[PDB]
């Protein structure tokens, strides 16, 4: 009876879009948390602390101090035990400290924690971390909103994330760095999906696909602030402060939103959610209806398939979250990158799906997957000069599979019996979610060859897409 109540009560109208308003600009936020690591752990050019140099033609005394390097540049790796003046065998490595290149950026987490050489592992970690926090954090908050109501779980969320990310840029060693920054994960991941459920709940008819999309597009836009904010603040701890600040001010201003009025009902709770439903009237100005509500009317209201979708969004994880916490790989000018990616994503969001789904429903499942995948392995082969070349495949890359994103949620997810389709978008997440734990840890294979982990990274969304062609 709960849909005719909302009939009763609205339905589009003014306070179902002041509501999707208010929950919308926090979700940009949580993209300058997530995708942080490409400005705040950037390896800048480190070379070897020398005392001829660097205090107690500069050229030569550079040229003497350290040994060539495979790469065409000075050694990062190594020193020369005493000045080889022979040069108009015996190497030590560095005991003195790094020397970083200041030029673009100030102080990054591997400047303040000399995160190089032997110690190279431990980058490709802080982002597993992470990402195993918002698995364990989307996990959680699952069986703590179903029993404290959907509206607390959020504003305490809120709260949450601002004090851990408030707490995690003060911290003087990485250990507990990676802890503040699981617990900023988890409190995300529990924004997130509650944020969804949320903006499901209050709206009926008209939310099928535009409410759900509308999270997603706010991702997006998030992409644009990250390179903005970062060409302004440069810093590091300057970073994380101003990034987790504004989620207080939110925190202040979520206290006056409606809590769902559909679990309000199972529980017991009838006079409270009485009072939210003619709260909700009176703005929504459809304050005619609204007599008829008197308690008792409320109290009268109280397999291949499967397989191939979780494929599909492991893929997803697996590369974009692997592939985009590096772009300072896929080509130059990080903060000019992190800002086409959106404005990219858009209108080949919208062109390609419109165009594609009318060939097939399958047919945009499969285009959507094979063209990003085989883009990126065609990465490899383009030489190291032509950079809008290089630089333009790596951009069309990521973009076109965040349209896979998308083309899953929605216009996907009816391949089966047909009832209701939270039953698999959820599980679909779960394998995601779990993708990017497993993502970052393939680019710990830079050694033994640097063209392997681009090799997989474009591999697997193609054997991926190829594989939808079998559903029969
Ligand atoms: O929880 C989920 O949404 C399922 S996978 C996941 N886990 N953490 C995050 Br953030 N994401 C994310 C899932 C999907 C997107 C699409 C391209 C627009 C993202 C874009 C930017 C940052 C994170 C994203």
């Amino acid at each position: 009876a709960f849909p005719e109540l909302l009939d009763r009560v609205g339905g589009r109208g003014r306070f179902q879009l002041l509501q999707a308003v208010a929950l919308v600009t926090p979700i940009l936020w949580v993209t300058t948390q997530s995708m942080l690591e490409n400005f705040s752990a950037a390896v800048p050019h480190h070379r070897c602390w020398v005392p001829l140099l660097d205090n107690s033609g500069r050229d030569v005394l550079l040229a003497v101090s350290i040994p060539p390097g495979p790469d065409q540049r000075p050694h990062q790796c190594l020193r020369f035990r005493q000045p080889q003046w022979q040069l108009i065998a015996d190497t030590e490595p560095c005991e003195d400290g790094w020397v970083y290149d200041h030029s673009t950026f100030r102080s990054t987490i591997v400047t303040t924690w000399d995160l190089v050489c032997d110690s190279q592992a431990l980058r490709p970690m802080a982002q597993s971390i992470f990402l195993a926090g918002i698995l364990v954090g989307a996990a959680v908050c699952g069986h703590a909103s179903d029993r404290f109501g959907r509206r607390r779980v959020l504003t305490w969320s809120y709260l949450l994330v601002s004090v851990s990310g408030t707490i995690a840029a003060l911290m003087p060693t990485f250990p507990l760095y990676c802890l503040f920054r699981f617990l900023v994960a988890s409190a995300v991941a529990g924004v997130m999906m509650n944020t969804a459920s949320l903006l499901m709940e209050w709206t009926s008819a008209q939310a099928g696909p535009l409410m759900m999309t509308l999270n997603a597009l706010g991702f997006s836009f998030g992409q644009v602030l990250t390179g903005s904010v970062a060409y302004g603040v440069r810093s590091w701890r300057m970073l994380q402060l101003a990034v987790s600040a504004p989620f207080f001010l939110f925190f202040v201003y979520s206290w006056w939103l409606p809590e769902s009025a559909r679990w309000l009902i199972t529980v017991g709770r009838l006079d409270q959610s009485l009072r939210e439903l003619q709260r909700v009237a009176a703005v929504n100005r459809r304050k005619a209806e609204a007599d008829t509500l008197t308690v008792e009317v409320l109290r009268s209201a109280m397999r291949l398939r499967t397989f191939i979708s979780m494929l599909c969004w492991f893929a997803f994880g697996f590369t974009f979250f692997g592939l985009a916490l590096d772009l300072q790989a896929l080509g130059s000018n990080i903060f000019l990158l992190q800002a086409l990616i959106g404005i990219v994503d858009l209108p080949v969001k919208m062109g390609s799906l419109l165009l594609l789904s009318r060939l097939g429903r399958r047919l945009c499942q499969a285009s959507s997957l094979v063209l990003p995948g085989l883009c990126i392995l065609a990465n490899i082969l383009v030489p190291r000069e032509m950079g809008i070349l290089r630089s333009s495949l790596a951009v069309l890359g990521l973009g076109s599979l965040g349209a896979a994103f998308t083309c899953v949620t929605i216009f996907s997810s009816e391949l089966f019996p047909t009832v209701i389709r939270m039953t698999a978008v959820g599980l679909g997440q779960v394998a995601a979610r779990g993708g990017a734990m497993l993502g970052p840890l393939v680019r710990l294979l830079g050694v033994y060859g640097s063209w392997l982990p681009l090799l997989v990274y474009g591999v697997v969304p193609v054997l991926s897409g190829l594989a939808a062609l079998l559903l029969p």
